[PDB]
């Protein structure tokens, strides 16, 4: 099982090649860590196994969902440490995803309930809905359009925060640079209509992604940051007229930095679009992958270092991603929520739980977070 | 309350329980077989209602190999046979007719012809067309056909829709959804004519309308039923307003009833089972209540019999039932694997598995008939 296979990321010897994805879970009341995460983590943690945290917020309006976990205070650097601390007692390696949602998110997370920020005054359409703290389903509103000096400020935020992260004891930092978020709806030409430097051509759609790699790089060292991408997916409307061209010149921009840097990034984790075979239909059983397939090969043929891949992976999936040499790690989501044994039970072949998409946001400490069973 | 007897015109249906429409391709050389005249027996019951696999109505209309026709007087012929068997049991059935459009191949095609379509854009790389040898084929690039070949198109379906009362069917359905012509027509994902059938929802519409319209003239609309969906992920059909689209298809065929004097048939409308960004953070919030709100708007706005149809189970369907979201509810796999589903239905009964690597093979008996009954 070449999921089984050793590799090394960097410093790291990591034991196997299934990783735990970064999911936003909801159970760091009022943007506190845990204990509940402590237990969370701990269980799925795994000698030689690496995880990725829950999107955590790098400063106080970065976030679009409730109770999600900040790093920029020390109060929640101190929480961290224990969850840092449990999870590496265990043998893991463990890196915090830094997360602003940029224009995704609405006044009742904002402080002074003023309006999120982004590139752009165009807000996300109905076609998307945000979580409420009161679990109902809530609409996004107009963003407010950045200058060129707090784009520096938001640029620091995500250099403390990184900063914070390592003062943790945190391996590394993950930056979210996907599905839409802030650092999406700089990338996204279909978000992205500013007519200055940030805007218009690659180079300058690249910029900020650019800028927050090498003010984290610059911080605490390339080696302890993973960079985290999605050009083909669409998600809260960022699409952009060609995801390939746009993924391409991102991973030219991540070598360029690692040359001038001279070190090599942790590494490049996409996400790639998935789309579910419907058997209700004629044909949905008749579908091909093929393409979506391609454009992850090409990306990460094109980036000179680690590979994660993610989106849709089953045991099945992951196996032949690592044996055609698709990616060098595979990262899991709700599979990971339902089986926090998921490592063993991809080693044995074992039945995997189910997953309920009803408690991933909720906020109890146990209940449905923490109480998925373990392999009898 | 699936076996709460209901009236369906002219119909005095036993139970709630429907045989979805399925191609099953086992029509050799589009042809009907005895086949599938034990395959449709088996499932047959007293005060039934059964929807035939889609059917040919015109040479050039198929997408799937060894489908059914209707568009000729030998396949009338052997129609009827089937016809009557199942209505010794005492059930009533329909013939699905069927175009699929620009989900075609040049080996569905007898004069090599490009697939007929609203459009000239093709079905996109990530689906795949069913082979004769059982290999998957990618879709060509079809041909945007002009104004003046759609009411030949029409004149197909009303030749057919009159062939299959010829074979004495109870009568037909107009398969208007997942992607085929109809509804590469309806959506404006697909659509993107600059004519008298496309840009506005009320254009879009035009096409479905006059299919409807014809056959109506032609058999009465009391024995046509008419199938949708406006929400569905199959062959890049997708459209801006799901909702808004849905109830202009609705309010047509609602006027249709009253400048004819009669309803149709049915309504026979596809759940979405949307469940796109699952691996997302925000993708599925709100999904499962749009699609729940877009059927309840649908079946409030139809004045007449509402079937639904995807990913119904026995509890499911009770509770459509039960709640009037559904008059009718239509199976398609697990009646494909329980030949005897409604009796199973009755009696909360195990059902058996399917297996969908004959779902499409040519096995007059090996995945068609060799379901056990229990
Ligand atoms: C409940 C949930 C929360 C998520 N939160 C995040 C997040 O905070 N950051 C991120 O980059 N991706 C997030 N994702 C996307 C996942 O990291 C991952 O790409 C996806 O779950 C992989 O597909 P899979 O679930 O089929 O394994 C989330 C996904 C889910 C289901
Ligand atoms: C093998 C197969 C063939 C189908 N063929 C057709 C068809 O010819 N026409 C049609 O309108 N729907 C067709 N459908 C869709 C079904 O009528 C029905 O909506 C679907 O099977 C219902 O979902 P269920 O299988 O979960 O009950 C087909 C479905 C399957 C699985
Ligand atoms: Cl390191």
């Amino acid at each position: 099982n070449p999921l089984f296979s050793p590799y090394k990321m960097g410093k790291f010897n990591l034991s196997h090649r299934v990783v735990l994805a970064p999911m936003t879970r909801c159970r760091a009341l009022n943007n506190i860590p845990q204990a509940a995460l402590g237990e969370y983590y701990e269980q799925r943690a795994t000698a030689g196994g690496f995880l990725i945290t829950e999107g955590t917020m790098i400063s106080p309006t970065s976030a679009g969902f409730p109770h999600v976990p900040g790093i920029f205070t020390k109060e929640q650097v101190r929480e961290w440490k224990k969850i840092v601390d449990v999870v590496h007692a265990k043998g893991a390696v463990i890196f915090c995803q830094l997360w602003h949602v940029g224009r995704a998110s609405h006044e009742v997370y904002q402080p002074a309930g003023a309006a999120p920020i982004s590139s752009t005054e165009k807000p996300i359409s109905n076609r998307w809905r945000i979580l409420m703290p009161d679990g109902t389903h809530g609409i996004y509103p107009k963003p407010r359009a950045i200058g060129t000096y707090e784009i520096s400020q938001v640029v620091e935020d995500y250099r403390r925060s990184a900063l914070n992260a390592i003062e943790a004891g945190f391996d590394g930092i993950e930056i979210h640079g996907a599905h839409g978020y802030l650092i999406d709806q700089f990338l996204k030409d279909g978000i992205n209509d500013r007519t200055d430097e940030y805007g218009g051509s690659l180079a300058n759609r690249c910029k900020f992604i650019t800028q927050v790699v090498q003010a984290v790089v610059s911080a605490i060292g390339a080696d302890r940051v993973g960079v985290r991408v999605s050009p083909a997916i669409d998600h809260l409307d960022a699409m952009d007229s060609n995801p390939l061209s746009l993924g391409l010149a991102v991973v030219e921009r991540l070598n360029k930095i690692q040359l001038h840097s001279g070190s090599k990034l942790a590494y490049l984790h996409v996400t790639q679009p998935r789309y579910v075979a419907y058997g209700q239909t004629e044909a949905g059983r008749l579908g091909s992958e093929e393409e979506e397939a391609r454009l992850m090969r090409t990306l990460r043929n094109a980036y000179q270092g680690t590979f994660i891949c993610s989106g849709g992976y089953t045991r099945e999936l992951g196996i032949e991603a690592v044996a055609q040499g698709d990616a060098d790690l595979v990262s899991y989501g709700r599979l990971f929520i339902s089986n926090p044994d998921l490592v063993m039970r991809i080693k044995l072949n074992a039945p995997l739980n189910k997953y309920n998409r009803k408690t991933f946001y909720t906020q109890d400490p146990v209940v449905g977070y923490t109480d998925y069973p373990f392999l009898q």
